[PDB]
């Protein structure tokens, strides 16, 4: 079985300190769960918040420098998201995996900018996109030179201010890329979020079969500057990870062949 | 209480077919003692899209064939009703009376079912939000029902498509035992066999009280739900798989 | 141009008196709007309420007798809905148009029970049904002997507790039956309702093109026993009808040919 | 203020095509003096599903061709931007800067557009509820924009389908002028020409401040939105139709 990916970290780079605190914990779990490839995630810019008054971040320069500290202090791989083509090059200096936001999954130039860096690229599936329509997204990355591609399931528009997770997307997308399940954005209520469903839905994802999971986690979610109602309390991370590795193991012999 | 597996051919195509399927379910029944098996088949497909499609052989012949399965194999029975008058005659043989998803809000049908003293399983309508099943349960309690089940079978997602919102499992559990219907949840109304097993794995990882699966020795030849009925020979493997997943996952099912 | 249909009346037969009061007003409008075919509607049983504690009605016998009074006192056509096959025969004694509830639009026996009465049949399109899938519904009625058939647009499931009206359904369904737009149920919030959208959406319906409209109306909606937030104040009916006849007239030369 | 009609070929396939279309719009412009016509064409289809599809001839060539239309015919101009840097160069020719629907929440793009001093039209995202456009308008006001439009273009309805919820027209009007996009609202993402005219009739019966329509002398030969671009010759008839409907219906538009 392939090394399972767990992408995790605070939603936003609130400070270099917050980063070091989560990083410390992620490093501890990586030493325990040696069958997992851990990737530390945090955004240097929440460029698509609903409100002009909401927290965005401290800028690209500061964020890359704080992620670089996490990588240097803990030896952890790094992923962060870009919003315009010009950011691909500077971010690629620290990011092992460049993330493409869900609203931007069809922006050709942004995808090509990420792909020519030589870094892996993970595209969040747009809330508007059918799972079979990710085939062209992967084709655009492969055309642009990307050799390691991920597609992340994060819910689909289901009426107003609600997302539903159609688990059929996991085996469908697996036909053309590795698949990541985003356990924290899939339960958000666009323009909101329900923490009580994070755990059940992530159990469903590993029972269906995916190649990794993505989770935002913060020492104190209620105090977070972004995604306060969906970020997972840091102390709860180890137990969630153990549970998914257990459920994955027992379901794995039944995963179907693409 | 023990995990429920409700299984059988979609339609009572013949007393014979029920006996063949009944035999295999009897067999699995002896192999998996911790599971409560309930044999299912419909005496009438009362809501087919086309007037030219197979409906069945009538309630009399159907109850007779189901009686034969219960007598011959000792299996509990479940079938669905479509109008209030059918509840009492079906209750002579059915341990569980099933309410069709389009009929989940028909007050008299629910009350007629509750009045028989039998257990009632209501398929959640494709139009119903999970929190709105609380009133469904309340109707049945008011009607005297004491063993109540709610079955997840997908929700309307645009035209000719259903999506399973797994958040409904924990929500519905606040007021009834919850069953996951593995075969209708992937059908395309007005489906895809390849998604049956993956989604049933999800349902037990999330946590449910039972699973519902239509099965037929030769699905391609079935007269109803031909595209989604599970081949009978695959049933054992899927049941063992979900008992294994449940065993591990149950440690994590959230309290009520 | 065909005589436009306006189906209207109180949601439920709260009393024979309420019926006579609305009937009086509908009769007055029928004398004014002679280009409209008016049909008086009221249910003898709200058989599918969400709550066991909600108002259902005073029974079939009482309801048919109250509708028969309206027909006899005002000379108005009558429509009411059935819920089980056995009710088709007694209701057909008074109802010119037998209505099939939206949740029951695929119940074969109920449709055949209505069709063999020789009365017109109007089927509410299920909130789960695609517009092209009404073709088989009409085929079932024609097979059962119905010679005058209507399909009513009343919204489609759009996430939880919300309905959306896809106006493309009007020209699609028109391929096989006369089409009615239900102005009051289309704005209800299943398991709720928004009165402010009734008027705009009914203007859209006649600009697209339909063969009639359906509206629930009560002298005092807030006091209604069913659909209190969507029933139209009776005093507002005349002005709505004048507006739709005006918009219909001006749009009509552009209605496309089926 | 007067009713807006924004029209033109989806993509700047060539300075020529724009001139042919510009000529017809100039003509209608003289025929319908109460209407403010705005000529539209995209210099880059930056979000095509396939890497092998037509994107265009670049921003430079595009701004040049649009400048030619404004110089030659005196028509106001609108085109869309895809990244913040494009706002200032596009603002030399565009009276209205268009924000793509997938990019309606990208704060910097909205701010870059507002900073040019031009009017801004934001296509409402297929994922956005109508009440959630209030924050979109607030971003643009904060950015200095004073003439703001919100365009209805359909909402995600299951997979590969959009539905127009007309309730959004009156809701969005509380905070901006509202335009109805008649051609993308009926496209099937990842459409149907037969529904364009019926839905545009609905939009003016409900009440909007303008309509948006892509038009091409020969849609079948277009390099983008070939399935939905309106044949140029049909444009006059549809504009006269909607002015007639609006004239009658406007008596009933609800206050703000
Ligand atoms: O993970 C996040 O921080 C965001 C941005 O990429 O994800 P999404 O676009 O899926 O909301
Ligand atoms: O299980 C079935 O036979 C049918 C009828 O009860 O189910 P549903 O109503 O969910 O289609
Ligand atoms: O008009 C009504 O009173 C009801 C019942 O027929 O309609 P619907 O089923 O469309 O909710
Ligand atoms: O009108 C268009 O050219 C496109 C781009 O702005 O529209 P939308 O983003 O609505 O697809």
């Amino acid at each position: 079985m392939e090394k399972f990916l767990v992408i995790a970290g605070p939603c936003a780079i609130e400070s270099e300190e917050l980063l070091l605190k989560v990083g410390e914990e992620i490093k501890r779990l990586s030493e325990k769960f040696k069958e997992v490839e851990f990737v530390f995630k945090s955004s240097f810019d929440k460029a698509n918040r609903s409100s002009i008054h909401s927290f965005r971040g401290h800028g690209l320069e500061y964020g890359v420098k704080a992620l670089r500290k996490v990588k240097e202090e803990f030896g952890l791989k790094i992923t962060t998201d870009i919003h315009e083509s010009w950011q691909a090059e500077p971010v690629a200096e620290v990011a092992d995996i460049i993330q493409i936001p869900a609203f931007l999954c069809r922006q050709t130039d942004l995808l090509l900018a990420a792909a020519k860096t030589g870094r892996a690229v993970n595209v969040k599936k747009g809330q508007f996109l059918a799972p079979w329509d990710t085939k062209n997204v992967v084709e655009k990355l492969k055309f642009g030179g990307a050799k390691e591609i991920y597609l992340t399931e994060r819910g689909t528009t289901f009426g107003y201010n609600n997302l539903v997770v159609d688990f059929r997307s996991l085996p469908i997308m697996k036909q053309w890329a590795k698949v990541i399940y985003d356990a924290t954005h899939s339960v958000q209520l666009p323009g909101g979020g329900m923490r009580e469903f994070i755990f059940p839905l992530i159990r469903a994802a590993v029972a269906v079969g995916c190649d990794g999971v993505f989770m935002e986690t913060h020492p104190e979610p209620e105090k977070a500057l972004s995604d306060a109602s969906t970020q997972l309390p840091l102390s709860q991370l180890e137990g969630i990870i153990e549970a998914i590795l257990e459920i994955r193991e027992v379901a794995s012999k039944y995963y179907e062949t693409i």
